[PDB]
């Protein structure tokens, strides 16, 4: 005898515990609802059983009914107390099992009745677990119930500690319902937060500098051509440099430019505005005036280191100081005073934004150093070791080069202009002065496999997506990711087998990499999301853009870790490693670059004769991309003043290498153009004329050139003048890069025959 009223919200009315309890002839009333106190269906009632109820029941009926009231939790009851037990049982790896137990006052810390443990499978479905563990709850009460109702089991007090959540504390794993133990976990483990006591960054990236003076003076830190600097004699340059800077009132996370090519002097002034305690802001020399000053503009620089050479293309827009003016240095060589703490910034350095002009990529110390002490020990980098300075002095690629050697103690080798698209003639520098490890774009790494080399022992290439890997040296091959925004690489990847899509590694130190859907979610391995990117590696943000960077810098709603949204698609394959899947945004990799279309489009715009442009990527059946700028006008513009044009405000590598006129632009119904609709795409009098078109045919992708057509009007690229250079050495004689502009028809190239037969 008796009447039960049974509590549930998610079990059915049909539950085998209903059943079970009114086939005993209990009247078992079945409640789905909320109750209270003075609610009719609670007056002739003996006992309430709930089995997950979704309500907590007001203090007064769980009082007017001490003892009577039991609940069934399919949890080890200490552990995960509250919503969704079992599968934080699973997540927090927590001892297993079902309770009955009394209802109390609070979430299910009352003294329990009956419980018991169970197990679960690595490959169980968090689904089946659920189940399994409702079927064992159903039946221990089943067979318990008998002793409960005649009182005669013993309540004992939970074991003080256990866990507990509430509803919403699943919502970042909402996408993990259908995955199983042993891939829940493996995502676990791939982005478990690390435990507290990891240590921080101590120092400043100068300071670490210092001190690698201080243990290897002697040994060469940089070489340009046949001039060299040791760590001793490059520290006290700087340091005479720097103490001008600070002089002149540099202070912490102050923006000092620095407009220089290639050289010591380079070397020299970036530590040299370290030391004084700011950031350097790199300025390509051959920019635009209007985009130096606007750089200038942007960054708030007071300050410019520069070069005679190169003074005015700053046009008296800002302070001037002179690395060949010996008025620069002072006497003084003694490291100085440190005043700059690791959150200080470092560098910043623009690349293509989403809208507008450019952004000022802020990088701080700490997240500079992350990346150099996670380096030398992960690419064994000894003072033995030496290193090119290739990549441009702009991009973080550059940094790569520089700070992660010179705190190994390496010899930076400053890659002139005179070798660097000359991969041949480099080539012949690296195996001579042996040199053993570098940093290669994608573009010029790709073509560097092409050499015989003896020389290095590692090289590491990213920045566009790697395609080939058959190389002619005995050294390994890596290739990196990471954006601009999170200091240079975040993630590394060992070339180990040739790939279709060849993975971006796993993050580096101090970083975590989450692969998260649109509502910012975890998302299963293997499956695709957004990347995220945490820790050490993150930036200040962009400068002067505040709205920007709390837009692409956010504060986890769930985690409330700040994040970078990278903005590319990506996965985490089943080894741990991550795979690079694109952008759904129209930002592109070109040669390396990152360049937004939309950056171009206004500048190509304001040209007096058209009204209406959009720039596009295009692939090469090669798998990256090309510019194309599309353009409604008249008549055609002749492609070379187009390039001068955008070239008055651009930089040349957002200058597009192809043009299409266009009398009109196809339209949607909906919207101004459709990208989609967009279409893509005289003979030699002697023989070598004949025998030069052919490999100009080949570089170009194009069948039987004219001789009379112009090399980058036909698509030439930097990468395509390397390529032809080595083409015309490989099977012919020798050219320079810069001999190639000066002479861009072939007719002025069959000319340059009369500079080896004056010889
Ligand atoms: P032309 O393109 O003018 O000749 C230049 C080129 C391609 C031959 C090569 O020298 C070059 O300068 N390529 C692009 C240079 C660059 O630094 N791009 C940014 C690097 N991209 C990244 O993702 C890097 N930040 C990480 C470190 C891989």
């Amino acid at each position: 005898m008796g009447r039960i009223l049974f509590l549930t919200t998610f079990m059915s009315k049909g539950n085998k515990v209903v059943r079970y309890l009114e086939s005993l002839h209990h009247e078992v009333v079945i409640c789905q609802e909320k109750v209270h106190a003075q609610s009719a269906n609670l007056q002739e009632i003996d006992w309430i059983v709930s089995y997950a109820y979704g309500y907590i029941l007001d203090k007064e009926i769980v009082s007017r009914f001490r003892g009577r009231i039991i609940n069934l939790h399919p949890s080890l009851l200490p552990w995960n107390k509250g919503r969704d037990p079992v599968f934080w049982s699973v997540w927090d790896e927590t001892p297993k099992g079902v309770t009955i137990h009394l209802i109390d006052e609070h979430v299910d810390t009352g003294d329990i009745l009956v419980q018991e443990e169970i197990a679960f499978a690595d490959e169980d479905t968090l689904l089946d677990c659920y189940n399994k563990a409702n079927q064992a709850i159903e039946e221990l009460f089943i067979r318990e119930w008998e002793n409960i109702v005649h009182g005669r089991i013993a309540p004992y007090r939970q074991t003080a500690g256990g866990t507990l959540h509430f509803k919403a504390d699943r919502d970042f794993y909402k996408n993990l319902n259908m995955t199983t133990v042993r891939e829940l976990l493996a995502l676990k483990r791939l982005c478990a937060e690390p435990k507290r006591g990891e240590k921080p960054i101590d120092k400043t990236f100068h300071q670490l500098f210092e001190q690698q003076v201080e243990m290897t003076p002697d040994h060469v830190a940089v070489v340009d051509r046949g001039q060299s600097l040791t760590y001793k004699q490059l520290n006290e340059r700087a340091n005479q440099l720097a103490h001008h800077l600070r002089g002149k009132g540099v202070k912490p996370d102050d923006q000092v430019a620095i407009m220089l090519d290639k050289s010591l002097d380079m070397i020299v002034s970036i530590l040299a505005v370290m030391k004084a305690g700011g950031a350097y802001v790199p300025i390509d020399p051959d920019y635009p005036g209007e985009r130096i000053a606007y750089m200038l503009a942007d960054s708030s620089a007071a300050i410019l280191l520069t070069n005679a050479l190169h003074e005015e293309k700053a046009n008296g827009a800002c302070d001037i100081i002179d690395v060949h003016d010996p008025d620069s240095y002072s006497e003084n060589t003694n490291n100085l005073p440190h005043v700059n703490r690791p959150d200080d910034l470092v560098y910043v350095m623009y690349t293509s934004g989403s809208t507008g002009l450019a952004k000022g990529v802020m990088i701080e110390h700490h997240n500079l150093v992350n990346f150099c002490e996670w380096y030398r020990p992960y690419f064994g980098v000894t003072p033995a070791d030496k290193a090119l300075v290739y990549s441009s002095f702009s991009f973080d690629g550059s940094a790569l080069d520089i700070f992660t050697h010179l705190l190994a103690g390496a010899a930076l080798h400053i890659v002139p202009s005179e070798r660097k698209y000359d991969l041949d003639a480099l080539n012949d520098y690296c195996n001579q002065e042996g040199i053993t490890i570098s940093y290669l774009p994608t573009g010029a790494a790709e073509q560097f496999m092409q050499m015989d080399n003896q020389s290095f022992r590692v090289v590491i290439t990213g920045g566009d997506v790697l395609k080939k890997i058959e190389r002619n040296g005995t050294y390994k091959l890596y290739n990196g990711y990471g954006p601009t925004e999170c200091t240079i690489m975040v993630t590394m990847f060992e070339v180990d087998k040739p790939y279709a899509n060849i993975p971006i590694g796993k993050p580096i130190d101090r970083t975590r990499i989450l692969i998260l859907d649109e509502a910012l979610a975890l998302q299963p391995i293997g499956v695709a999301g957004e990347l995220f990117i945490v820790g050490e590696g993150l930036g200040r943000g962009y400068l002067n853009r505040p709205e920007l960077t709390a837009e692409k810098f956010i504060v986890h709603p769930q985690t409330g870790e700040r994040m970078y949204r990278t903005g590319d698609r990506a996965r985490f394959l089943p080894d741990g490693n991550i795979e690079f899947l694109g952008r759904l945004d129209n930002l592109v990799k070109i040669r390396g670059y990152r360049i937004e279309p939309g950056e171009i489009e206004p500048f190509l715009m304001n040209h007096p004769l058209i009204e209406l442009t959009t720039v596009l990527a295009k692939e090469q059946a090669d798998g990256r991309k090309y510019l194309v700028g599309y353009y409604v006008a008249p008549e055609e513009i002749p492609h070379g003043e187009l390039r001068e044009w955008l070239g008055n405000d651009l930089p040349d590598y957002m200058i597009p290498t192809y043009f299409v006129h266009m009398k009109a632009f196809p339209l949607t119904a909906n919207g101004k153009v459709d990208r989609r609709a967009l279409p893509d795409v005289v003979a030699p009098t002697d023989e070598l004329e004949q025998q030069l078109a052919q490999v100009w045919s080949h570089v170009l992708g194009i069948p039987q050139m004219g001789i009379d057509d112009h090399f980058l009007e036909r698509g030439g690229d930097s990468i395509k003048v390397m390529q032809l250079i080595h083409q015309l050495k490989n099977i012919g004689l020798s050219l320079r890069y810069d001999q190639l502009f000066t002479h861009p028809t072939i007719r002025q190239l069959k000319r340059l025959l009369t500079e080896q037969a004056a010889a």
